């Protein structure tokens, strides 16, 4: 046996339960934005402890396991996926991924072990990078007009959310600047899988 302390075990979630959260399939960027807004609007946790995390790569083909779109027989290959990360004071980070079949929220190390998995034997073009944006900056800066979800014929790929598009004074659309894993573009910091797990893993 092996045993560590001190530790974090009565963690109260920063969000409502999964089934009470704002959610539209295939609008993870917005689902995460709405989690960030909830946290900002409540007095449980400081917003400074929370991050939006975009997962993608140059080829926009990233596997994630433990996904509701294909349970039991992962991975799902996404163009990008977005989750919320909360760094709690208890010694410990948590992932809030409304699309996971893991718990909501899930301990960071579990999510990385079971949903992300190692890149070591993954074909290099499918390896994962992580853009980590402070929640306050994500709320300040993110904008999407949803135009990436409307095909050539003007049909929606998946139904858009019913509330108005997220826009800022500076932009009506900058989604690509968050999907990008070019560290010279956009906001926040871009990490390799190893760097990401080094920063947040226990």
């Amino acid at each position: 046996s092996e045993g560590n302390g001190p530790a974090a075990v009565h963690y109260q979630p920063a969000s409502p339960p999964r089934d009470a959260c704002v959610y539209s399939s295939c609008y993870c960027e917005e689902n995460v934005w709405k989690l960030c807004e909830y946290i900002k609007n409540h007095d449980q946790y400081p917003l400074e402890e929370c991050y939006a995390v975009f997962i993608s790569n140059e080829r926009k083909m990233i596997p994630i396991w433990k996904q509701q779109a294909r349970p039991g027989d992962g991975p799902v290959i996404w163009d990008y996926h977005v989750v919320l990360l909360h760094v709690s004071s208890g010694g410990q980070s948590f992932i809030y991924d409304l699309d996971t079949v893991l718990p909501f929220p899930c301990l960071f190390d579990t999510y990385v072990e079971d949903a992300i998995k190692s890149d070591d034997d993954i074909h290099p073009q499918f390896r994962r990078k992580f853009r980590v944006i402070c929640a306050d900056s994500y709320l300040k800066n993110f904008a999407s007009d949803r135009s990436h979800m409307k095909d050539s014929s003007g049909n929606w790929r998946e139904p858009p959310p019913p509330y108005p598009c997220i826009e800022t004074g500076d932009s009506k659309m900058n989604l690509n600047d968050f999907i990008s894993m070019d560290p010279k573009v956009g906001w926040g910091a871009v990490y390799t899988l190893s760097e990401f797990t080094h920063r947040f893993g226990s």
